[PDB]
């Protein structure tokens, strides 16, 4: 009654163009069996969003990769908050919810405006620069580590250990195992500044320490709790901003519309999140045997959630595949939905916001005028290299 396919969502052939075989997952069946991971798959809006506000049923405490925590060992100790369940998991969501709170924003919304402005100032001075290096990887690592208060030597580990712990999300693959192999380096600078002594006071870090001093969390929690704003929020980010210029460049109509209102912005970097999901997947494992589009899934199953099909499925949006920076876009699972939905997205927001202003405000014309190269990762989908001539306004 649920249909077998042998599609591999991890493979190389997958990242180069999803899109097509989402919509062989999409239309095969609410429910899907994928025989190379053994594992099912959901790809269509409404079971995606279903199974995300189900957290009883479809646990996260098990692990949200394909391995299962009551199966084998995980590879670095259990995030705290995105491998936990309620209610293990609601004390540090709310203190993680405080430290990246609208209160918190206002305290870095100038610096990180100033530093997009000159950013985009910067790059038109170049003319023809690479929209990843230069702009969707250079921006957030010139902003958010100081955010976070971390020191100067190692924050060359912080790119490497991100994609690390998305490629670690998947299956068994080459991408996998090359990542985790020799990652002891990465994985010690990151538990060195989780350490309170490395934080600077004032920021995301240190005021996550701060909190051990009202009872929500202990201070031997603070350090996991850290690691969580080490491991996440930086690729998704560069991705998601990578993105959005891409499509300001081969939707030159958006970029116009965005350039006559940069009021425009938050909404255009949130349709950007929809339109390329800088997360394209994730796992769930079932707690109980459950009914799922008139499928039957047993106990103890890993259901793999397709967050970028459902943010394409036209069973819920009109012209999925086109970028509209005026869509409504309320409802989309880019920064997922329900109890675990990405805690960080006000800084997300803030930044790709920003930096789309950055550009509404000053660039005319975004061209591509070299080879773009695909960056291939097992959860996160973005692009190596964007080489873009920037028109000054
Ligand atoms: C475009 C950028 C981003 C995207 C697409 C994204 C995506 C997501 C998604 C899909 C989830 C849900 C995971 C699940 O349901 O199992 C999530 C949660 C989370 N995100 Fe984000 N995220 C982004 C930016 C950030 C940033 C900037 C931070 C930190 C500053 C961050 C930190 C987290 C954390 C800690 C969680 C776990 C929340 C929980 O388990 O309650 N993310 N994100
Ligand atoms: O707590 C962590 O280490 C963590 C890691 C990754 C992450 O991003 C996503 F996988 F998309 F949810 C969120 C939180
Ligand atoms: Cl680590």
């Amino acid at each position: 009654t649920i249909p077998h396919l042998a599609i591999d969502p991890f493979s190389l052939d997958f990242f180069d163009d999803p899109y097509p075989d989402q919509q062989t997952l999409r239309d095969a069946g609410p429910v899907v069996y994928l025989d190379k991971w053994n594992v099912y798959g959901v790809a269509r809006y409404a079971e995606v969003h279903a199974v995300l506000n189900d957290p009883t049923t479809f646990c996260s405490s098990r692990g949200v990769g394909l391995s299962d925590f009551k199966k084998e060992k995980p590879w670095r100790p259990p995030s705290l908050i995105l491998e936990a369940d309620p209610p293990a998991h609601t004390r540090p969501r709310a203190v993680l919810s405080k430290v990246l709170s609208p209160a918190t924003m206002k305290t870095i919304r100038d610096g990180f405006a100033a530093a997009a402005d000159a950013k985009v100032d910067e790059l038109l001075q170049r003319g023809c620069i690479d929209a990843i290096a230069d702009l969707a990887e250079a921006y957030p690592l010139s902003v958010f580590p100081d955010a976070m208060g971390l020191k100067q030597e190692g924050r060359e580990h912080l790119l490497p250990y991100a994609g690390l712990v998305f490629n670690a999300f998947g299956p068994p693959n080459e991408l996998r195992q090359t990542a985790i192999e020799r990652s002891a380096p990465h994985q010690a600078y990151v538990n060195e500044q989780c350490q309170r002594p490395n934080l600077a006071p004032g920021g995301f870090g240190a005021c996550i320490h701060a909190f051990t001093d009202t009872g929500e969390i202990t201070p031997d929690e603070a350090p996991l709790l850290v690691r969580s704003l080490l491991s996440a929020g930086l690729d998704e980010t560069v991705n998601g901003i990578g993105a959005a210029v891409y499509c300001l460049a081969r939707f030159p109509g958006e970029l116009q519309r965005l350039r006559s209102d940069p009021t425009l912005a938050r909404n255009a970097f949130e349709e950007a999140v929809r339109f390329e999901s800088p997360v394209q997947t994730f796992f769930r494992t079932t707690t109980r045997e459950v009914e799922l589009g008139g499928a039957v899934i047993g106990e103890g199953e890993k259901v793999l959630m397709f967050l970028g099909s459902a943010n394409r499925d036209p069973r819920r949006w009109s012209d999925p595949d086109l970028y509209d920076i005026t869509r409504k876009t309320s409802g989309h699972v880019g920064f997922g939905s329900g109890v675990h939905m990405c805690v960080g997205q006000l800084v997300a927001r803030l930044e790709g916001e920003v930096m789309l202003s950055a550009l509404a405000r000053k660039v005319a014309a975004i061209d591509i005028d070299g080879p773009v190269k695909r960056r291939f990762n097992n959860t996160l989908r973005g692009l190596e290299s964007l080489p873009v001539k920037l028109t000054p306004a």
